[PDB]
């Protein structure tokens, strides 16, 4: 039930990279699914505490928020849009981990899911 530390969004020791696709992701990408009217389930770090969820964490070992991927972005936290991209995929896969189908929030994911895979479907090119 305890909340742990929410991810790091910035980190000494790994290198930064900015690339014209991760300011896609962020100046297109990241703010087109925020806006969202499913969006705001995803805009933090799950708070256990307050949603009264106290086996979220004891289920998901690597959680992700658009608020975490958000700051990540705005830090050039990233080294290429992989990276990038694979925590929006950790994000929706803990979503749809911790419910089951049919819930109203795991339908939320579903939908961002698919915006999601839209608006990355074709990316700038590299410079
Ligand atoms: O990422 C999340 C954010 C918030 C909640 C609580 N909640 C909010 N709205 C519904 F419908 C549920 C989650 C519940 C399960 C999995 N993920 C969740």
């Amino acid at each position: 039930s305890m909340n742990p530390p929410p991810p790091e969004t910035s980190n000494p020791n790994k290198p930064k990279r900015q690339t014209n696709q991760l300011q896609y992701l962020l100046r297109v990408v990241l703010k087109t699914l925020w806006k969202h009217q499913f969006a705001w389930p995803f805009q933090q770090p799950v708070d256990a505490v307050k949603l009264n969820l106290p086996d979220y964490y004891k289920i998901i070992k690597t959680p992700m928020d658009m608020g975490t991927i958000k700051k990540r972005l705005e830090n050039n936290y990233y080294w290429n849009a992989q990276e990038c991209i694979q925590d929006f995929n950790t994000m929706f896969t803990n979503c749809y981990i911790y419910n089951k189908p049919g819930d109203d929030i795991v339908l939320m994911a579903e939908a961002l899911e698919k915006l999601f895979l839209q608006k990355i479907n074709e990316l700038p090119t590299e410079e």
